[PDB]
């Protein structure tokens, strides 16, 4: 009768054939371009999180008095823990390439995308502050979109804090510089609070009105030096990174103003990758940082790097109708009439030995119930102990997928399942 | 500046650190599928109440719990098995029987006193829905073969014991309760031999069975000699033998009888084991044992079950102490420039050893060849890639075997056929 908290999610098996998909992909990828696991503690003290530009997450934790009277809470984000870690490493010759897939947590309503607890794979570069560094991280982030089956569905769309610090000073030097709070919530509010926000900022028509202008759909980054600032450094820098990720061959990324990203610790570029389909306008994001670590420790260490939720791929993998590859075949070994487990069991041990998943029945059922479980359970192939045929050293081994059937000699079960 | 350090119990993996637990995760889910055992996950939060069942405030008060919203007390999943119970119990169109695992994080509030961690990866495999030998010989096959594919085989001895066994032995040299006698039996490792005599003696025990209780708690037997030594052949002891046989042909041998097994005794209602250190460092590596009551308590539907629990900080020290050596997935390439030449490049051909299933690093940092060779060395790649402004003229990049020491030209149309074939 006790059931779970709401917001949290129970992941039976077939869930969890998703989830390891997730996984699997995610963590081939990143090792693919170089990076490396690590994890940290699921819980810290809440004042870890007590950072300026790091308070967007902590508008939902999941916090409480442990019962030594000390503030913590579930991790909401890995970036901190990592950050920390990184810092405590002066050992390691940069750059560092780090990913990890936590569980962190929010104390949020629940709704189609996102749960309290979910699954975040994360990848980061320490030490570098070059375009390449830029370019290999949404390289990564595309790399492990296209690997899950979902290469057609996004958009790579990029901007920086650099370009957008600037513009909104190279026409009005009103000293709220980051009016950045206005400009994340674009595509949240009505068009009309938008522009009445950014107005009551103090931000005259002609610049409401290309400030307006620039959030609207995407752009070409080459007209960005046109539009407005005459070839800037992090303009060319963009530029730089949009010919970079073409030879990773990740091509159409896109400029896009409005791309600001909530977390404030973010410095420099920013992207996310939007949803053609327009369901989610972040399928993933991140950006570079390279205040955190300052901050934190007082070691500056630049960084950039991104996040993906398992909840929002998972709705997208889907969506999309994607064939999840199973890894290994699998053999239900069946027993029809007087038959020893333990001969069972040999055979079940053969097979395994030799890259097969192997399940044996053990429950008192009859064969028509056993094929039904088998087939329940997904099994590839069927081999049935027959008492009799046990005697003429034959068995049975069904195609559950074909309905095909044959009689096998016991010392060619392995290799005759292994060959299908 | 300062920094705020993490809980104390809590533990970093860096890396390095990761490369052991990976190993063990992989190891432990490989094995655990290969058996037919699926993959399953559950929340990490969870109500206090659903502990209350199996254990008493006394053991609670060792969780991270604190009070919910609604006044509802909320705590760190402390184990696996309620939140796997509750979801074996919430869903009826479930076949029968269920092989489930899970290898989560588990939270227990205790002070680093104790040579522990607040918070460990958990795994935990079980099978739902059958009250047989078959069942309890197939898990503790599954926890040898996780053992041996860890590389550590020899190192470990299967030790069982049983509560419908323990109860017939007890029984029958005492009238009053055999919990009272176990309790004694659990203190053996901690106390006096002479002391233990008294103990066994004030139970209401005879020089007769404080005899048999020393012996058989200073050695383990094997299952035959038990009929004997206890002189009587009950079903249970033919149980055992039945399981004993199943595991053989399993390929698990010298599974051992242990008298001394008594922790969790109240909870398990039939077989229970360990997998024991030879040399003596750790009690219990892993183990578990059958549970037929839980589930009946916890919803009411009858259900039997049998699993067992493996720690990774136990299983990290012994890959340690046996020194075992951890496989590599795949080859690792480093690609690096000396002189002038474009990234995209270095890319382009990064790509192509990634498709064709290698790990690849990039050099995207300003620096001597000296420094980039001495990176991937640090980072333990394979090969490195040298990309010379000059040699790319000619087609030719140079490629150096890190273990070796040596290098070859190798024109670009090569490169990557080249390294697949190459085998350090």
């Amino acid at each position: 009768q006790i059931e779970k908290i709401r917001g949290f999610r129970d992941f039976y098996p077939e869930d969890m054939d998703v989830e390891k998909f997730i996984f699997k992909t995610a963590e081939e990828a990143a090792e693919a371009f170089g990076f490396r696991r690590i994890d940290f503690p699921s819980l810290e003290y809440l004042d870890l999180y007590r950072i300026k530009s790091g308070e967007e997450l902590l508008q939902q934790t999941y916090s409480f008095v442990d019962k030594g009277g000390r503030e913590v809470t579930l991790i909401p984000e890995a970036t901190p823990s990592t950050v920390r870690m990184v810092t405590s490493r002066k050992d390691l010759q940069r750059p560092l390439r780090w990913y990890s897939f936590p569980k962190v947590w929010r104390y949020e309503e629940p709704q189609a995308g996102r749960y309290r607890e979910h699954y975040q794979f994360n990848a980061d570069i320490f030490g570098s502050d070059s375009p390449e560094a830029d370019a290999e991280v949404i390289a990564l982030a595309s790399s492990i979109l296209d690997r899950l089956g979902l290469q057609d569905i996004y958009e790579i769309r990029i901007n920086s804090r650099k370009i957008m610090e600037e513009i909104i000073g190279g026409m009005t030097s009103s000293d709220p510089f980051s009016v950045f709070s206005i400009i994340d919530r674009y595509h949240k509010i009505s068009r009309e609070e938008f522009v009445d926000q950014l107005r009551s900022a103090g931000i005259g028509e002609d610049g409401v009105s290309m400030i307006a202008d620039l959030c609207s759909g995407t752009r070409g980054i080459d007209e960005m030096a046109r539009i407005t600032g005459k070839s800037s450094e992090e303009i060319a820098r963009m530029a730089a990174v949009e010919d970079l990720l073409a030879s990773y061959g990740v091509k159409n990324v896109r400029y896009d103003f409005s791309i600001v990203r909530g977390l404030s610790y973010y410095t420099g570029i920013v992207f996310e990758a939007y949803d053609r389909s327009g369901q989610f306008r972040a399928i993933l994001g991140g950006g570079r940082y390279d205040n955190l670590a300052s901050l934190m420790s007082g070691e500056s260490v630049p960084a950039v790097g991104f996040g993906m939720g398992d909840a929002v791929i998972s709705l997208l993998l889907k969506r999309e109708n994607v064939q999840i590859p199973r890894e290994k075949k699998s053999v239900y070994i069946c027993r029809v009439g007087k038959i020893n487990s333990s001969i069972m069991n040999e055979y079940s041990r053969k097979l395994r030995e030799r890259g097969m998943n192997v399940t044996v029945e053990i429950m008192e059922r009859g064969l028509s119930a056993q094929l039904k479980y088998a087939s329940a359970i997904g099994a590839d192939f069927a081999v049935i102990f027959g008492e009799r045929d046990l005697e003429r050293g034959v068995v049975t081994i069904r195609n559950m997928y074909t309905g095909s059937q044959e009689n096998v000699g016991l010392d060619s079960v392995v290799e005759h399942l292994i060959s299908q």
